[PDB]
Protein backbone atom coordinates (compact mmCIF):
# COMPACT_ATOMS: atom_id res chain seq x y z
CA UNK A 1 0.00 0.00 0.00
CA UNK A 2 1.27 3.73 -0.76
CA UNK A 3 2.73 5.17 2.65
CA UNK A 4 1.16 8.54 2.49
CA UNK A 5 4.99 9.59 1.70
CA UNK A 6 4.92 7.99 -1.80
CA UNK A 7 1.76 8.98 -2.70
CA UNK A 8 2.36 12.71 -1.95
CA UNK A 9 5.29 12.22 -4.32
CA UNK A 10 3.32 11.09 -7.12
CA UNK A 11 1.14 14.23 -6.41
CA UNK A 12 3.76 16.72 -7.06
CA UNK A 13 4.94 14.70 -10.26
CA UNK A 14 1.99 15.03 -11.74
CA UNK A 15 1.25 18.72 -9.96
CA UNK A 16 4.34 19.98 -13.09
CA UNK A 17 2.90 19.99 -16.82
CA UNK A 18 6.04 19.80 -18.34
CA UNK A 19 6.56 15.91 -16.95
CA UNK A 20 6.82 13.64 -20.00
CA UNK A 21 4.00 11.67 -21.41
CA UNK A 22 5.39 8.99 -20.61
CA UNK A 23 5.93 9.37 -16.49
CA UNK A 24 2.53 11.08 -16.40
CA UNK A 25 0.80 8.32 -17.92
CA UNK A 26 3.19 5.71 -15.36
CA UNK A 27 2.06 7.89 -12.11
CA UNK A 28 -1.27 7.95 -12.52
CA UNK A 29 -1.01 3.88 -13.09
CA UNK A 30 0.41 3.88 -9.54
CA UNK A 31 -2.22 5.58 -8.21
CA UNK A 32 -4.68 3.59 -10.80
CA UNK A 33 -3.94 -0.18 -9.31
CA UNK A 34 -2.97 1.36 -5.68
CA UNK A 35 -6.73 2.84 -5.53
CA UNK A 36 -7.82 -0.28 -7.65
CA UNK A 37 -7.29 -2.86 -5.23
CA UNK A 38 -7.27 -1.84 -2.33
CA UNK A 39 -8.02 1.70 -1.46
CA UNK A 40 -11.76 0.71 -3.17
CA UNK A 41 -11.97 -2.68 -0.88
CA UNK A 42 -11.63 0.18 2.44
CA UNK A 43 -14.55 2.63 0.76
CA UNK A 44 -17.23 0.52 2.37
CA UNK A 45 -15.54 -1.35 5.23
CA UNK A 46 -17.12 -1.30 8.42
CA UNK A 47 -15.63 -3.65 11.28
CA UNK A 48 -18.63 -5.85 11.64
CA UNK A 49 -18.47 -6.04 8.14
CA UNK A 50 -15.11 -7.65 8.61
CA UNK A 51 -15.38 -8.95 11.78
CA UNK A 52 -17.35 -11.21 9.70
CA UNK A 53 -15.14 -12.12 7.20
CA UNK A 54 -12.37 -13.02 9.82
CA UNK A 55 -14.78 -15.00 11.88
CA UNK A 56 -15.87 -16.88 8.04
CA UNK A 57 -11.95 -17.51 6.91
CA UNK A 58 -12.02 -19.48 10.72
CA UNK A 59 -14.82 -21.54 9.86
CA UNK A 60 -13.63 -22.40 6.63
CA UNK A 61 -9.98 -23.12 7.83
CA UNK A 62 -11.28 -25.18 10.46
CA UNK A 63 -13.78 -26.85 7.83
CA UNK A 64 -11.35 -27.82 5.92
CA UNK A 65 -8.88 -29.21 8.43
CA UNK A 66 -11.21 -31.61 9.74
CA UNK A 67 -12.17 -32.44 6.28
CA UNK A 68 -8.29 -33.20 5.88
CA UNK A 69 -8.53 -35.25 9.56
CA UNK A 70 -11.16 -37.33 8.23
CA UNK A 71 -9.70 -38.30 5.14
CA UNK A 72 -6.08 -39.09 7.22
CA UNK A 73 -7.96 -40.90 9.67
CA UNK A 74 -9.84 -43.69 7.24
CA UNK A 75 -6.60 -43.95 5.73
CA UNK A 76 -4.47 -45.03 8.62
CA UNK A 77 -7.13 -47.64 9.39
CA UNK A 78 -7.32 -49.28 6.43
CA UNK A 79 -3.39 -49.54 6.70
CA UNK A 80 -4.15 -50.74 10.15
CA UNK A 81 -6.60 -53.16 9.13
CA UNK A 82 -4.39 -54.88 6.37
CA UNK A 83 -1.90 -55.29 9.20
CA UNK A 84 -4.33 -56.69 11.35
CA UNK A 85 -5.38 -59.22 9.12
CA UNK A 86 -2.09 -60.33 7.83
CA UNK A 87 -1.15 -60.47 11.61
CA UNK A 88 -4.36 -63.18 11.31
CA UNK A 89 -2.74 -64.65 8.68
CA UNK A 90 0.75 -65.18 10.29
CA UNK A 91 -0.69 -66.55 12.86
CA UNK A 92 -2.25 -69.22 11.16
CA UNK A 93 0.40 -69.95 8.63
CA UNK A 94 3.27 -70.83 11.43
CA UNK A 95 0.54 -72.73 12.62
CA UNK A 96 0.34 -75.34 10.24
CA UNK A 97 3.78 -74.94 9.78
CA UNK A 98 4.66 -76.26 12.75
CA UNK A 99 1.35 -78.54 12.90
CA UNK A 100 2.78 -79.95 9.55
CA UNK A 101 6.50 -79.77 10.87
CA UNK A 102 6.23 -83.05 12.85
CA UNK A 103 3.48 -84.72 12.30
CA UNK A 104 5.62 -85.64 9.58
CA UNK A 105 8.75 -86.72 11.34
CA UNK A 106 5.73 -88.76 13.75
CA UNK A 107 5.22 -90.58 10.54
CA UNK A 108 8.45 -90.52 9.55
CA UNK A 109 10.49 -92.37 12.25
CA UNK A 110 7.19 -94.18 12.42
CA UNK A 111 8.26 -95.17 9.27
CA UNK A 112 12.06 -95.95 9.61
CA UNK A 113 10.93 -98.53 12.19
CA UNK A 114 8.79 -100.41 10.18
CA UNK A 115 11.02 -100.06 7.33
CA UNK A 116 13.74 -102.26 9.54
CA UNK A 117 10.91 -104.26 11.19
CA UNK A 118 10.44 -105.19 7.52
CA UNK A 119 13.74 -105.83 6.90
CA UNK A 120 14.24 -108.11 9.83
CA UNK A 121 11.91 -110.06 8.31
CA UNK A 122 12.87 -109.93 4.78
CA UNK A 123 16.35 -111.25 6.34
CA UNK A 124 14.71 -113.84 8.27
CA UNK A 125 13.49 -115.00 4.87
CA UNK A 126 16.52 -114.54 2.81
CA UNK A 127 18.19 -117.13 5.56
CA UNK A 128 15.81 -119.51 5.03
CA UNK A 129 16.00 -119.59 1.64
CA UNK A 130 20.07 -120.18 2.24
CA UNK A 131 19.08 -123.09 4.61
CA UNK A 132 16.78 -124.13 1.87
CA UNK A 133 19.13 -124.22 -1.45
CA UNK A 134 22.05 -125.73 0.71
CA UNK A 135 19.73 -128.78 1.42
CA UNK A 136 17.86 -128.84 -1.96
CA UNK A 137 19.12 -132.13 -3.99
CA UNK A 138 16.93 -133.78 -0.84
CA UNK A 139 13.53 -133.21 -2.54
CA UNK A 140 12.07 -133.00 1.01
CA UNK A 141 8.57 -132.03 0.36
CA UNK A 142 7.93 -129.98 3.44
CA UNK A 143 11.31 -128.09 2.20
CA UNK A 144 9.22 -127.37 -0.98
CA UNK A 145 6.64 -126.70 0.63
CA UNK A 146 8.59 -123.67 2.39
CA UNK A 147 10.63 -123.20 -0.67
CA UNK A 148 7.07 -122.28 -2.50
CA UNK A 149 6.40 -120.04 0.01
CA UNK A 150 9.31 -117.45 -0.25
CA UNK A 151 8.92 -117.41 -3.77
CA UNK A 152 5.19 -117.03 -3.60
CA UNK A 153 4.27 -113.32 -4.85
CA UNK A 154 2.09 -110.87 -3.92
CA UNK A 155 4.12 -108.13 -2.64
CA UNK B 1 -14.93 10.35 -0.35
CA UNK B 2 -14.42 9.14 -4.02
CA UNK B 3 -16.51 6.53 -5.26
CA UNK B 4 -14.45 4.51 -7.43
CA UNK B 5 -14.90 6.33 -10.35
CA UNK B 6 -15.26 9.79 -9.51
CA UNK B 7 -11.96 8.82 -8.73
CA UNK B 8 -10.86 7.55 -12.34
CA UNK B 9 -12.68 10.36 -14.33
CA UNK B 10 -9.65 12.65 -12.18
CA UNK B 11 -7.08 10.58 -13.39
CA UNK B 12 -8.15 11.33 -16.90
CA UNK B 13 -8.35 15.03 -16.42
CA UNK B 14 -4.74 14.96 -14.73
CA UNK B 15 -3.76 12.72 -18.20
CA UNK B 16 -3.76 16.05 -20.68
CA UNK B 17 -1.19 18.16 -19.91
CA UNK B 18 -2.80 21.05 -20.86
CA UNK B 19 -5.02 21.47 -18.08
CA UNK B 20 -4.77 24.96 -16.35
CA UNK B 21 -2.36 24.37 -13.49
CA UNK B 22 -5.35 26.11 -11.44
CA UNK B 23 -7.70 22.95 -11.57
CA UNK B 24 -4.96 20.37 -11.67
CA UNK B 25 -3.85 21.67 -8.16
CA UNK B 26 -7.68 21.17 -7.27
CA UNK B 27 -7.83 17.56 -8.60
CA UNK B 28 -4.83 16.94 -7.15
CA UNK B 29 -5.88 18.90 -3.41
CA UNK B 30 -8.79 16.73 -3.83
CA UNK B 31 -7.28 13.33 -4.30
CA UNK B 32 -4.78 14.50 -1.33
CA UNK B 33 -7.10 14.83 1.27
CA UNK B 34 -8.83 11.57 -0.18
CA UNK B 35 -5.77 9.75 0.83
CA UNK B 36 -5.50 11.06 4.51
CA UNK B 37 -8.83 10.12 4.97
CA UNK B 38 -8.58 7.03 3.74
CA UNK B 39 -4.95 6.38 5.33
CA UNK B 40 -6.46 7.26 8.96
CA UNK B 41 -9.27 4.75 7.84
CA UNK B 42 -6.91 1.68 7.23
CA UNK B 43 -5.25 2.72 10.21
CA UNK B 44 -7.84 2.23 12.58
CA UNK B 45 -6.60 0.00 15.17
CA UNK B 46 -9.40 -2.36 14.93
CA UNK B 47 -9.49 -2.66 11.61
CA UNK B 48 -5.67 -3.02 11.70
CA UNK B 49 -5.43 -5.74 14.31
CA UNK B 50 -8.11 -7.57 12.43
CA UNK B 51 -5.59 -6.87 9.23
CA UNK B 52 -3.04 -8.92 11.27
CA UNK B 53 -5.40 -11.36 12.42
CA UNK B 54 -6.72 -12.71 9.32
CA UNK B 55 -2.81 -12.63 7.82
CA UNK B 56 -1.90 -14.88 11.01
CA UNK B 57 -4.74 -17.05 10.76
CA UNK B 58 -3.93 -18.36 7.39
CA UNK B 59 -0.51 -18.98 8.00
CA UNK B 60 -0.89 -21.14 10.80
CA UNK B 61 -3.72 -22.39 8.99
CA UNK B 62 -1.26 -23.51 6.51
CA UNK B 63 1.29 -24.63 8.69
CA UNK B 64 -0.90 -26.50 10.25
CA UNK B 65 -1.85 -28.40 7.42
CA UNK B 66 1.77 -28.73 6.24
CA UNK B 67 2.43 -30.48 9.51
CA UNK B 68 -1.01 -32.58 9.12
CA UNK B 69 0.41 -34.00 5.66
CA UNK B 70 3.66 -34.74 6.69
CA UNK B 71 2.20 -36.33 9.55
CA UNK B 72 0.60 -38.51 7.32
CA UNK B 73 2.85 -39.37 4.78
CA UNK B 74 5.14 -40.60 7.10
CA UNK B 75 2.75 -42.66 8.79
CA UNK B 76 1.53 -44.40 5.23
CA UNK B 77 5.11 -44.78 4.95
CA UNK B 78 6.28 -46.84 8.01
CA UNK B 79 2.75 -48.11 7.49
CA UNK B 80 3.17 -49.10 4.02
CA UNK B 81 6.71 -50.86 5.07
CA UNK B 82 4.96 -53.05 8.21
CA UNK B 83 2.44 -54.42 5.36
CA UNK B 84 4.73 -55.46 2.93
CA UNK B 85 7.00 -57.22 5.07
CA UNK B 86 3.87 -58.98 6.82
CA UNK B 87 3.21 -60.15 3.02
CA UNK B 88 6.68 -61.53 2.09
CA UNK B 89 6.53 -63.01 5.58
CA UNK B 90 3.20 -64.74 4.61
CA UNK B 91 4.73 -65.78 1.25
CA UNK B 92 7.38 -67.73 3.01
CA UNK B 93 4.91 -69.18 5.56
CA UNK B 94 2.86 -70.12 2.56
CA UNK B 95 6.08 -71.90 1.16
CA UNK B 96 6.51 -73.81 4.46
CA UNK B 97 3.55 -74.93 5.49
CA UNK B 98 3.16 -76.80 1.71
CA UNK B 99 6.81 -77.64 1.60
CA UNK B 100 5.61 -79.91 4.98
CA UNK B 101 2.46 -80.45 3.75
CA UNK B 102 4.32 -82.18 0.65
CA UNK B 103 6.74 -84.10 1.89
CA UNK B 104 4.44 -85.88 4.26
CA UNK B 105 2.39 -86.97 1.47
CA UNK B 106 5.15 -88.60 -0.30
CA UNK B 107 5.84 -90.34 2.93
CA UNK B 108 2.42 -91.00 4.10
CA UNK B 109 2.05 -92.81 0.92
CA UNK B 110 5.72 -94.15 0.61
CA UNK B 111 5.15 -96.60 4.03
CA UNK B 112 1.94 -97.94 3.62
CA UNK B 113 4.25 -99.89 0.84
CA UNK B 114 6.97 -100.56 3.00
CA UNK B 115 4.12 -102.07 5.42
CA UNK B 116 2.32 -103.67 2.84
CA UNK B 117 6.05 -105.30 2.58
CA UNK B 118 6.38 -105.88 5.85
CA UNK B 119 3.20 -107.75 6.35
CA UNK B 120 3.78 -109.67 3.50
CA UNK B 121 6.92 -111.08 4.74
CA UNK B 122 5.44 -111.68 8.17
CA UNK B 123 2.77 -113.74 6.36
CA UNK B 124 5.53 -115.76 5.24
CA UNK B 125 7.42 -116.06 8.05
CA UNK B 126 3.91 -117.35 10.06
CA UNK B 127 3.38 -119.58 6.78
CA UNK B 128 6.83 -121.23 7.34
CA UNK B 129 6.38 -121.24 11.45
CA UNK B 130 2.83 -123.39 11.00
CA UNK B 131 4.72 -126.31 8.86
CA UNK B 132 7.17 -126.53 11.46
CA UNK B 133 5.01 -127.24 13.82
CA UNK B 134 3.33 -129.98 11.81
CA UNK B 135 7.00 -131.40 11.07
CA UNK B 136 8.46 -131.11 14.53
CA UNK B 137 7.09 -135.09 15.27
CA UNK B 138 10.10 -135.90 13.40
CA UNK B 139 12.61 -133.25 14.51
CA UNK B 140 15.05 -132.95 11.14
CA UNK B 141 17.71 -130.98 12.38
CA UNK B 142 17.52 -128.21 9.47
CA UNK B 143 14.19 -127.60 10.33
CA UNK B 144 15.27 -126.82 13.60
CA UNK B 145 18.07 -124.25 11.88
CA UNK B 146 14.63 -122.72 10.45
CA UNK B 147 12.92 -122.48 14.05
CA UNK B 148 16.26 -121.15 14.94
CA UNK B 149 16.11 -117.83 12.14
CA UNK B 150 12.23 -117.35 13.06
CA UNK B 151 12.73 -117.15 16.78
CA UNK B 152 15.96 -115.10 16.95
CA UNK B 153 16.69 -111.66 18.74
Amino acid sequence: PLKPEEHEDILNKLLDPELAQSERTEALQQLRVNYGSFVSEYNDLTKSKMRRDLEEATLQHEATAAALRKKHADSVAELGEQIDNLQRVKQKLEKEKSEFKLELDDVTSNMEQIEKERDFYFGKLRNIELICQENEGENDPVLQRIVDILYATDE
